[PDB]
């Protein structure tokens, strides 16, 4: 499929640049015709069939492919996609208040209510694409955007669909690997991937929230991967002596080897806490 080839510059201006991937800068724009505001992603495309640089069109097609199908409160929306010889350029949602990342560091000491309050809305969007059979497979807290960073209680959006995958046989196998300390044992083991990894990733996601340490995080990233196929994590009582132990339960529940022992999203929604590579 191709995409607009008439220069970007001609119907938007940029403006700071909001974050960036391998890979991928994201930057802020303006459309012309409307005074509307949006991010700007641009995906480097491959040079050569045979370059590891760059991102593949087929690559570039299926993440293009799953952000057409999706509109939630939770999620971000793809507005237009340009396309030249170097780059496609991703245009959606501007989500302006922020990563959950950097909200965590600037404070950091959240609350279990402040923390459920983030968790509710992620499973929600979660909750949203896994019953159109989309997995993520990239949730991590840079990937998690505030719409407004000064309200008590922020919304917030899952971006990034780069390595988002639909899973339409239950499994799929070709060998996506996101960040070390939020990837499932199955990633690292490089077994069949499932909806169940995203799961693994809240568990993750969850454990950072409450206490502000990351639960398998080793000295080097090989050392990390190893501590997450060996499921080497526990809860520091300095972090966590005062978390309730539904709060610990609702973890132990996620952070599971064994996929198919693992809360689903539904399984999430319902448990008593919640319910009202080289
Ligand atoms: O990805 C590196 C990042 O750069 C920033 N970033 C990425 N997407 C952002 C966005 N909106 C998405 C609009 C979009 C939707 C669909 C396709 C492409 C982009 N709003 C604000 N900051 C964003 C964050 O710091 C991230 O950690």
């Amino acid at each position: 499929t191709v995409f607009r080839q008439e220069n970007v510059d001609d119907y938007y201006d940029t403006g700071e640049e909001l974050g960036s991937g391998q890979f991928a800068v994201v930057k802020k724009c303006r459309e012309k015709s409307t005074g509307l505001q949006y991010a700007a992603k641009f995906i480097k495309k491959r040079r050569t069939k045979s370059s590891r640089r760059g991102v593949s069109r087929e690559d570039i097609e299926r993440e293009v492919s799953i952000l057409k199908e999706i509109q939630h409160p939770n999620v971000i929306t793809l507005h237009e996609v340009y396309e030249n010889k170097t780059d496609v350029i991703l245009i959606g949602e501007l989500v302006a208040g922020g990563e959950l990342f950097d909200f965590l560091a600037e404070k950091e000491s959240l609350t279990e209510e402040e923390a459920t309050e983030f968790l509710k809305q992620i499973l929600n969007g979660v909750y949203y694409l896994h019953s159109l059979q989309i997995a993520h497979f990239d949730l991590k807290p840079e990937n998690i955007m505030l719409l407004d960073r000064n309200v008590p209680k922020p919304r917030i959006k899952i971006i990034d669909f780069g390595l988002a995958h639909k899973i339409d046989f239950g499994n799929e196998f070709k060998n996506i690997f996101g960040t070390p300390e939020f990837v499932a044992p199955e990633i690292v083991n490089y077994e069949p991937l499932g909806l169940e990894a995203d799961m693994w990733s809240i568990g993750v996601i969850t454990y950072i929230l409450l206490s502000g340490a990351s639960p398998f995080l080793g000295d080097t990233k090989q050392e990390t991967l190893a501590n997450v196929s060996a499921v080497n994590y526990e809860f520091e009582d300095e972090y966590f002596s005062n978390t309730s132990a539904l709060a610990k339960d609702f973890i132990r529940r996620l952070l599971v080897k064994d996929p198919k022992k693992r809360m689903t999203i539904q399984d999430s929604l319902q448990h008593p806490w919640i319910k009202p590579q080289f």
